[PDB]
């Protein structure tokens, strides 16, 4: 029973579903999602809800459309296309990104397609990863789940922040599809006090760097939640990744500062990155 938006609306015969993606998101194909080239089709992911689907779980699913429609575009985020709302079940069309997301990526291109990244790709990676962020800070949204993870990947090699417009009860103790506790990118005001800012986001991105440079590296192996706890109360930080200058280690702590306000913002992380990938040598 929602409202019809003919500024995002695409008949459900435009919509061939295929595979699954996401653990619900599916690969699909549009027949004429641009108006001008109704003969073309493009591969989308599309987001719907599950068998057992609740009622919140359908208002988030419509709240994280309404968000899409209101940020707007940026190459460096998953964008918006359109959506099926009318006739049948709610269907959220999403730009596909064919590499999947960005530990996967780097993990599949460590060394013994498979080919090694270069320095210049890793920080290139990054420079991406800011801009992204920094054009969803610009509109005023906190990602509050920041990691490689929900970093996706183009066929063109383009990083895309994923996951932003999310509506939010939190388990800590609670491990990702590859057994990874997400608390480790959580800044430690937004894990006590439950705190979340654009700054918090920036230290998440901190440990995103470190995740870039050890090529999908888990951060604190074998560390427990109350084990990761004692460590932040007592200032503890990550160590340099091999492969990893001095310079982007110096980035990476100070996105790891105690006090929010002394850490750098997206711009500044933004404009050092392009500084940095022009002295980089592929
Ligand atoms: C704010 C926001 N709403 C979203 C709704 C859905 C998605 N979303 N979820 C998955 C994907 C893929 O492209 C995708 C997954 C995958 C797995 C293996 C290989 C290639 C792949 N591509 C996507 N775009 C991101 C979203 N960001």
């Amino acid at each position: 029973e929602l409202p019809e938006d003919p500024r995002w609306e695409l008949p459900r015969d435009r919509l061939v579903l295929g595979k699954p993606l996401g653990e619900q998101v599916v690969l699909a194909e549009a027949i004429g999602l641009d108006k001008d080239k109704p003969n073309r089709v493009t591969k989308v992911a599309v987001k719907m809800l599950k068998s057992d689907a609740t009622e919140k779980d359908l208002s988030d699913l419509i709240s994280e459309m309404e968000m899409m429609k209101m940020i707007g575009k940026h190459k460096n985020i998953i964008n918006l296309l359109g959506a099926c709302t009318q006739d049948g079940p709610l269907y959220v069309i999403v730009e596909y990104a064919s590499k999947g997301n960005l530990r996967e990526y780097l993990q599949a291109r460590r060394p013994p397609p498979e080919e090694q990244l270069s320095s210049k790709d890793l920080v290139s990676c990054a420079y991406q990863v800011a801009r992204g962020m920094e054009y969803l800070a610009s509109k005023k949204c906190i990602h509050r789940d920041l990691a490689a993870r929900n970093v996706l990947v183009t066929e063109d090699n383009v990083m895309k922040i994923a996951d932003f417009g999310l509506a939010r009860h939190i388990d800590y103790y609670k491990k990702t599809t590859n057994g990874r506790l997400p608390v480790k990118w959580m800044a430690p005001e937004a894990l006590f006090d439950r705190i979340y800012t654009h700054q918090s986001d920036v230290w998440s991105f901190g440990v995103l760097l470190w995740e870039i440079f050890t090529l999908g590296g888990s951060p604190y192996p074998g560390v427990p939640v109350e084990e990761l706890f004692k460590l932040l109360k007592e200032g503890h930080r990550m160590d340099k990744p091999s492969n990893c200058t001095n310079e982007l280690y110096m980035m990476m702590r100070d996105c790891w500062h105690a006090v929010p306000s002394q850490r750098p913002t997206f711009k500044q992380l933004v404009e050092d990155l392009d500084r940095i990938v022009a002295l980089t040598s592929n």
